[PDB]
């Protein structure tokens, strides 16, 4: 087991770098965060901000989640984020990702009161 709060941190936090430094960021990070262990996770976003800044989103703008639940929150500010998406030819065990770096608002689901899912960036 792993708590949902802990899994969110593992899948979505990268407070160590201000941005992706190269187009290989996703290949490296998806591997090192255990997101390619038994299958390639198709889509994943890393947030280049402090843990405190991301947890704080849970007390910012309340919005609907994609699934219609009401426990999502949108960050007031843009944050540095890296979107990772599995390439068309990627085949487990050799997972391959496109890296996109941008400054976007994030939307997280919160429960309990901390983030437990990444809903989207805007």
């Amino acid at each position: 087991k792993e708590t949902a709060a802990a899994k969110f941190e593992r899948q979505h936090m990268d407070s160590s770098t201000s941005a992706a430094s190269s187009s290989n960021y996703c290949n490296q990070m998806m591997k090192s965060r255990n997101l390619t262990k038994d299958r390639c996770k198709p889509v994943n976003t890393f947030v280049h901000e402090s843990l405190a800044d991301v947890q704080a989103v849970c007390s910012q703008k309340n919005v609907a989640c994609k699934n219609g639940q009401t426990n999502c929150y949108q960050s007031y500010s843009t944050m540095s984020i890296t979107d990772c998406r599995e390439t068309g030819s990627s085949k487990y065990p050799n997972c391959a990702y496109k890296t996109t770096q941008a400054n976007k608002h994030i939307i997280v689901a919160c429960e309990g009161y901390v983030p437990v899912a990444f809903d989207a960036s805007v």
